[PDB]
């Protein structure tokens, strides 16, 4: 496989993508311009919004999605304007998400010209990052059944085999109003002290190996007007994060019965991801010396109910930050990579 | 001394000044009048800002000084007089025009006869507002005073001892950081224990008068989306002191339980006190007046000598629609107030 020119090729196209705004829900332009690249490939394209999919010729076999998103997080030097200095890409969405976006397409056109025993779809979804109903929830019910998928984010081109969930918790408690200097009311404020120590200090039975215990996070607070008004509601938010063995169903039945306030939940539908370490993928990259390990951000796994493994070029700690990069080596490593992973592969 | 001519004469002018608007910090035109007033009586006035004052003929050093004290500044309204049923209606009237009227009538006759103390008349502004131009800007620059009496509707029953007002700011401080990762520091569980300790705490001296010092957590707010660490969390203390302790003294033992920067919005609205055994509290008692403990805040909160609040009418009245003073208190205030300081020997 001509590895330095799938390369060449990943980086003209991310320059591109790098050029063209796409924060969360205002990423028309650059799905147009992603279509009409595919399009000049001799492939057929599929599109849903600013979803835009291409199925592999011969199908209806096992098929594998090859999957990330071409939305982009707001910005914070230099603007969206690509730039390249000894060997780093900067640009917002170059790390995140967009270095897998160009690798799974250079590797998904290449795997088209070769024998498989699988079907191939390649997916660049969108709203990502603001977790959008018009994202890649919008796109499965209509595409074919998906045995097993690949979520492009940067993990150093490590596998991702377990990844925490998502719930936000509105909790709010009701007292009485009041004057403050008199024996009057009932404060909404002293009602959520044992509540909000309970957030803290619970831990649920189940610990995973790769993600510890269930995390709950009270990170937002508001009560009162003025100093002489007994506070008649409390309001507080909880950051939930579930460990691969609990829905956020099952973690929400829990709380109801400890916490007397009314609680609830935003929504349930991100929940935790998980995939058998036998699974032939897994167990392919072991033998090839990858450490599989448990992410804790989530990603557009926690809308697949199929099995997936999160895994693509770049690092964490650049992605929504100031001066984000991607090395051109490391998209030329992913491609190389992704291909041993998947050339042969038997579900 | 003749106690009916006394009262028209307070009547008389306690309804020119209702007819001027004067809500706080904007009592000039009420100040010009009452300073005309006083001249007019063959009086020279002091006056600083809205304040006005006067002192008794002959004064030495010598001799203790009593302050009589009210205030003509008034609320918003809920101002054109109006009487009927034996009652004067308007703005100002109960809280606290029938003060300044009665105590100045006092004030005119006991300067023509000889006593054992000096006197000074004073009536201040921006009171309802415990404003910097009011009492505050006045007090360091007149003579000493032994003790004051401050008139406010009491109903003529005198409040030996007053609450005082400290509103306290407290912010932990944390670290952000991703709520998923192992990151941050968080301002809001930093704050829990010290929430409980403000609701269970109980002071050690408790008064007979006023019970035990106040304390509730009254506003919380940290926060601003979900996924993030919270850095900062501030929330309120409303306190509210018994006479036997200063704010700075509850502020010091605050302080000791508390590790999170705290701030007092001030100090200086202190509770208040007049012994037991001062001659005009024993005075009233031998008349068959009730001394008891006030939980409103007045002018006695800016003064550091000893007084005592005790004004015609009653404190229901006060802030409300439709504002009245019975005639008849009135009377009955300017009486009272001769009985209690003619002859005192201070
Ligand atoms: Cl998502
Ligand atoms: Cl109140
Ligand atoms: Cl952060
Ligand atoms: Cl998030
Ligand atoms: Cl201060
Ligand atoms: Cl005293």
């Amino acid at each position: 496989y001509d590895i330095p020119t799938m390369t060449a090729e990943a980086v003209s196209l991310l320059k591109s993508l790098i050029s063209i705004p796409s924060i969360s829900r205002e990423e028309t332009q650059a799905a147009d311009f992603l279509q009409n690249y595919i399009e000049a490939e001799g492939m057929q394209t599929g599109r849903k919004g600013n979803n835009v999919w291409c199925l592999s010729p011969m199908f209806d076999k096992p098929t594998i999605l090859l999957n990330s998103h071409i939305d982009t997080v707001k910005p914070v030097k230099d603007p969206f304007t690509p730039r390249e200095e000894n060997g780093k890409l900067y640009g917002l969405g170059s790390n995140d998400a967009g270095a897998s976006v160009v690798s799974l397409l250079q590797v998904f056109l290449q795997l088209c010209r070769t024998s498989q025993n699988y079907n191939l779809i390649y997916l660049a979804s969108c709203e990502e990052e603001v977790s959008g109903k018009e994202g890649i929830e919008s796109v499965l019910p209509g595409l074919p059944p998906v045995s097993f998928a690949i979520v492009g984010e940067p993990t150093e081109m490590q596998p991702a085999i377990a990844e925490k969930g998502l719930m936000v918790l509105d909790v709010t408690a009701t007292g009485k109003a009041g004057h403050a200097a008199r024996d009057e009311g009932d404060n909404a404020i002293y009602k959520v002290l044992n509540d909000i120590a309970w957030f803290r200090d619970y831990r649920f039975e189940k610990e995973s190996p790769l993600l510890g215990p269930v995390k709950m996070s009270v990170t937002v607070i508001n009560a009162g007007t003025q100093h002489n008004v007994v506070p008649d509601k409390c309001t507080f938010v909880v950051d939930i994060r579930s460990n691969e063995l609990y829905s956020n169903e099952d973690l929400f039945a829990e709380i109801r019965k400890h916490i007397a306030c009314d609680a609830k939940a935003r929504s349930f539908r991100l929940n935790s991801s998980r995939i058998d370490e036998k699974h032939p993928f897994v167990q392919k990259a072991v033998k090839m010396g990858r450490i599989p390990f448990g992410s804790p951000t989530l990603s557009d796994q926690a809308l697949m109910s199929f099995a997936s493994v999160k895994i693509g070029p770049g690092r964490s700690s650049r992605s929504h930050t100031a001066e984000e990069y991607i090395m051109l080596k490391e998209i030329e490593e992913a491609i190389g990579i992704y291909l041993d992973l998947l050339d042969g592969l038997k579900l």
